[PDB]
């Protein structure tokens, strides 16, 4: 995967303590190139039963199932892709799907239809760059709830404030969701350069940690 990428760029920019500068010049590093195709803008976690569903930007849908498997529905509202356990993958249609998913394609409608009329969209005001990703897995801390997409993308949604991180390792930037929901994405390595607030500072440093978390989790699963 691109963890390993994450964790570079990670490291060095907070190696460079970008709140600690003379004059942050955060703004300069700022670039609407770097906005993510894909994040995630709703999820339910029904963990007790079935597993967590979600919703991305383009309102496509997904569950990562408590079997460790994962449908996903793109927002064409048709196509299907199964992923097994170990990642492989199968390309199917409601249209015309296997009897065997016939249940968990039921799931997924109820997490749509649930998704459709009920809760916000993260980064609703915001339109995604144009380039379908599903979820490898999560987690949750006592601060923040940790989403880890197949196309490397890691996002933070923190439970107190509201504020979240979108962080993409092809892009090597992050977006960062404030209190007041303004959504801004930052070229990590002009950070380094520009330095950024504390605010979002102390955050890349919560998401270092985050992704260490995934690394060592994947490291545990491959013994």
């Amino acid at each position: 995967c691109h963890l390993s990428d994450m964790l570079q760029q990670l490291h060095s920019v907070n190696a460079s303590k970008p709140s600690e500068r003379g004059l942050v010049r955060q703004e300069e590093a700022e670039d609407p190139a770097c906005i993510p195709i894909f994040w995630v803008s709703k999820w339910v976690d029904y963990s007790d039963k079935y597993g967590l569903g979600y919703q991305l930007c383009d309102n496509s849908v997904g569950v990562l199932f408590n079997d460790s498997t994962r449908l996903i529905l793109y927002n064409d509202g048709d196509s299907l892709q199964y992923i097994e356990r170990d990642g492989t993958e199968s390309y199917l249609t409601v249209s015309s799907h296997p009897n065997s998913l016939m249940k968990k394609i039921t799931l997924l409608k109820y997490f749509r239809n649930y998704m459709s009329e009920h809760l916000l969209k993260a980064g609703a005001n915001i339109t995604p760059r144009e380039g379908l990703p599903y979820l490898r897995t999560w987690f949750r801390t006592r601060s923040a709830i940790i989403l880890h997409l197949s196309n490397g993308s890691v996002q933070i949604n923190f439970f107190q404030d509201h504020t979240k991180l979108i962080l993409c390792p092809l892009m090597a930037a992050v977006t960062y969701i404030d209190e007041k929901r303004d959504f801004r994405t930052y070229r990590l390595s002009l950070l380094e350069e520009y330095g950024c607030c504390k605010e979002l500072a102390s955050r890349l440093r919560y998401a270092r940690t985050m992704v260490d978390k995934l690394l060592s989790s994947r490291s545990a699963s491959n013994r």
